[PDB]
């Protein structure tokens, strides 16, 4: 992962009660997109939860349980162990690697969400 692409990646969860749970979306190339929710699972769940200091995952909950996302998706086939450190460190698809649609996006409860 270049430099510049390293230093600008984000990650939010968006549309849940507080910012420890809600729909995954992630910055790449300066625009959020979406992940779809293609063997999106607890481990990968637990990779966002620890990322975000929103301590674990509680579950991980697929077919836009938090709304349909508007943005290109960036994510999928996410294939995480649940020990990495950031989203992206995972293995997946490649960017804006989907065969999804909005209705797929995938979201995460965490711990720490109240
Ligand atoms: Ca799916
Ligand atoms: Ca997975
Ligand atoms: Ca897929």
């Amino acid at each position: 992962m270049t430099a510049g692409s390293e230093s600008s990646l984000a990650l939010r969860l968006v549309n849940g009660g507080d910012r420890c749970q809600g729909r995954v979306e992630v910055l790449y190339r300066g625009s959020w997109g979406t992940v779809c929710d293609d063997y999106w699972d607890t481990n990968d769940a637990n990779v966002v939860c620890r990322q975000l200091g929103c301590g674990w995952a509680t579950s991980a909950p697929g077919n836009a349980r938090f709304g349909q996302g508007s943005g290109p998706i960036v994510l999928d086939d996410v294939r995480c162990s649940g020990h990495e450190s950031y989203l992206w460190s995972c293995p997946h698809n490649g960017w804006l690697s989907h065969n999804c649609g909005h209705h797929e996006d995938a979201g995460v409860i965490c711990s720490a969400s109240q």
